[PDB]
């Protein structure tokens, strides 16, 4: 059966495990401890293909940095997932986009920008400001909340097309 291998990264606190969890199991969790880093598996079904999403949940820096290579290397697409209160972590995609390009050597990465915590009042970043950037980088962007589900079947079946688009060049 088909697999795709999905990254999710971003700034610490912006929901990256928040919205893996809700994926995967269904449920919103408010406390996963921030240093966590590991993998799910999920079978799923996507525009009626069954497929296997096996979804890594980053956490930041690594013992060595050759394993955040490794897995920027491995991964076919990335979430990059900000949170609208938070605007540091939205000028952080700026890092993440040039250093997944770097590490991979291209210019043609399969990415989408995610919007998450939508469900807040708070708002520091308006959607316009993220749907400019989206459109200078030519990726998608969703608007997205872990805690009500809003946008998160949305989030990670678009990047799965993404990926699709990508390897039928
Ligand atoms: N209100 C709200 N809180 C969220 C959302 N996503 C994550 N959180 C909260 O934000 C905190 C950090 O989320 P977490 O998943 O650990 O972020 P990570 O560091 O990127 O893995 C947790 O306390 C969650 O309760 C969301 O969509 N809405
Ligand atoms: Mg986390």
């Amino acid at each position: 059966m088909t697999e795709y291998k999905l990254v999710v990264v971003g700034a610490c606190g912006v929901g990256k495990s928040a919205l893996t969890i809700q994926l995967i199991q269904n449920h919103f969790v408010d406390e996963y401890d921030p240093t966590i880093e590991d993998s799910y598996r999920k079978q799923v079904v996507i525009d009626g293909e069954t497929c296997l999403l096996d979804i890594l949940d980053t956490a930041g820096q690594e013992e060595y940095s050759a394993m955040r290579d490794q897995y920027m290397r491995t991964g076919e697409g990335f979430l990059c997932v900000f949170a609208i209160n938070n605007t540091k972590s939205f000028e952080d995609i700026h890092h993440y986009r040039e250093q997944i390009k770097r590490v991979k050597d291209s210019e043609d990465v399969p990415m989408v920008l995610v919007g998450n915590k939508c469900d807040l009042p708070s708002r520091t970043v308006d959607t316009k400001q993220a749907q400019d950037l989206a459109r200078s980088y030519g990726i998608p962007f969703i608007e997205t909340s872990a805690k009500t589900r809003q946008g998160v079947d949305d989030a990670f079946y678009t990047l799965v097309r993404e990926i699709r688009k990508h390897k039928e060049k």
